[PDB]
């Protein structure tokens, strides 16, 4: 395989359905990537900056052996992290593009996010405009790190990071300075941070079709189900979040329909597997009422069974819609889903 | 398969190694039961009759089908777990020898314990026999309740329960009204409640050779890979502890080498295995220290990897246990384990 080549094997409207072959292998799109600790998996590049550091994991054989994942590994460029969990020119002290690229080197992922600035929201015109061009200029600070680094320029992938708030000016300015430096890949960032579904598929309109239509673009964050099929029809490829995974060990269950609170008491004596449809392997053995029981006496096999189950159904999520897309029935399957989940 | 039938494939000494026949499947002894939250896996009558309660799980098909399990299951009768966590000739309340029987039977368990009084220790000679006295009291109790249900006296089996805590008459003077009574297997109990390890082999090295000799004996409560090494090579052949599972979920795994707490610093960037000889699923794929990591950042999917080891590190141990027997080495294992645990 190559370091990187996507490919549109069948669209729909602005969805479309293919593949990105890099050397660890084939991710299928569009796609869910969930948090390591699927096709590709998400390492947490502020969580390993801090314990057990960067160096630390690249002497210990980089986050592939650390793991033991030896497929893609998506890495995002701490910032985020930073703003929401912990301000120059230069970067953050709490990380510069310089540093998020080295950390993500030194992690040995394979798909490496340039550093940006999430803006917050809201965000008035000027601070938006104001904040996107520092992106813009960390976008190309990020470009010309990675470039140097041989080993990282010549097996991994770059994606760029589009910023401006929900203005529409602002983004295409973002989409533009991006094109111009050249990325392999552009993500929509400073979205899913408050501005509900509604704001979000309204800049998602005119922004997704900014960015190279030949290349893939990823929806940094998002989302709950119904989020990530709205965005599929409005032209994004790849996805993060991580409510699969807290929602599991906060007795939530997503199922085909909607979300269910299985510490409830009305699934005591429920013996219908998490959903009826699932395929994975909780939903093959185990009943409502057995994982509530678990999860009521404080077991850890519970939230386990309720995590693997939510990972599986994101999974099952994102075939049902690649499948779709490639018969030319992803309209009626997004109104089918949507009827049938709310 | 038959009901109840125990046959002795090989001995050494006072250890023994066979099989128990029962309709849901073979127990290759000396066994492990671990809780089921392995041949045969432990029922938590305590917990169950509170929460959703015997006649729920009955309801629900009892605990095989609750919890996806078709292979035998063991309950305790659930005073020592009333004593501990939370008193008359007729029970207790806070549970009688009849109502012990009938919830085990709503349940479904295969293996059966009598209801019975795990004197406190320590305990004087009257207090001892006191207590047995009322414990052989209730066995009978326990006998004839079992023996009234048709389909727990065909299709499962009852265990009486020796007391008489440290006292030599005491114990003869219970196993004499236990065979008297007549029971398919032997429990020692009133041990593992803080007397330490000295004092309960001195105990069981008088105490199970008062058994029927051509029927299992159980003890209860233990315990620490030790424990149960010292406690075969004196004629046991069942035991059940928390230990494994409690270990699992507070940093502590263990090894043919001895306990480690996994959380220590010195872990972080071993390579190594939990244990090197281990066959289990965890140690063919993962290092210590990325367990040490996920542990440490709180991941549920760490006390899970953990406890999957300790769960089968116990049974790799009796498999040892019952080779070396059967092969006329126990003896030599037992000093040999003993020499590279501590
Ligand atoms: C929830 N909303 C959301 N998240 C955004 C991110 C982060 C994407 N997810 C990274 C994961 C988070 C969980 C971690 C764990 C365990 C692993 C990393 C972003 N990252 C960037 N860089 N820019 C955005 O504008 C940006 C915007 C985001 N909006
Ligand atoms: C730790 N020491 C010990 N335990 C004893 C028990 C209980 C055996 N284990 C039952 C398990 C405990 C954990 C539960 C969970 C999860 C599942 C049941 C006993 N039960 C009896 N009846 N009599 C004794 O003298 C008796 C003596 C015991 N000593
Ligand atoms: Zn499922
Ligand atoms: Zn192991």
């Amino acid at each position: 395989r190559p370091r990187f080549s996507f490919s549109i094997a069948a669209r729909e409207g602005k969805a479309r359905t293919g593949t990105i072959e890099m050397k660890r292998g084939v991710i299928r799109t569009p796609a869910f990537m969930p948090v390591g600790t699927a096709d590709i998996i998400l390492g947490n590049t502020y969580h390993l900056m801090l314990r057990p550091g960067a160096e630390r994991i690249a002497k210990l054989g980089g986050l592939h052996s650390f793991m033991g994942w030896d497929r893609p590994i998506l890495t995002d460029s701490g910032g985020y992290q930073v703003m929401s969990l912990s301000q120059s020119e230069e970067g953050v002290t709490f990380l510069s593009p310089e540093r998020s690229i080295e950390i993500q080197h030194l992690l040995g992922s394979d798909i490496v996010m340039a550093f940006d600035e999430c803006t917050p929201y809201p965000a008035t015109p000027s601070r938006a405009a104001s904040s996107m061009e520092r992106s813009m200029r960390w976008a190309k600070r990020s470009r010309d790190a990675f470039d140097s680094r041989k080993e990282q320029a010549e097996n991994a992938a770059l994606f760029g990071i589009q910023q401006g708030s929900v203005f529409e000016n602002l983004r295409q300015q973002s989409a533009d300075a991006l094109a111009e430096i050249g990325f392999d890949g552009y993500a929509v960032g400073g979205l899913a941070v408050g501005e509900g579904q509604d704001e979000m598929f309204r800049v998602l309109d005119f922004s997704v079709p900014m960015l190279p239509d030949d290349k893939p673009h990823y929806l940094m964050g998002v989302g709950k189900p119904d989020d990530i099929v709205g965005a599929v029809e409005r032209g994004i490829d790849m996805f993060d979040c991580v409510l699969p995974t807290r929602s599991g060990r906060n007795g939530q269950a997503f199922t085909w329909d909607g979300p269910i609170n299985i510490r409830n008491a009305r699934f005591s004596e429920d013996l219908k597997p998490l959903d009826s449809e699932c395929h994975c392997a909780v939903c093959q053995k185990w009943s409502r009422a057995y994982i509530h029981h678990l999860i009521r006496a404080g077991e850890i096999l519970g939230a386990m069974l309720m995590t693997e189950h939510n990972i599986a159904f994101y999974q099952q999520l994102m075939q049902k819609i690649r499948d779709s897309i490639s018969e030319g029935r992803f309209s009626q399957f997004a109104q089918d889903f949507r009827a049938r989940y709310f």
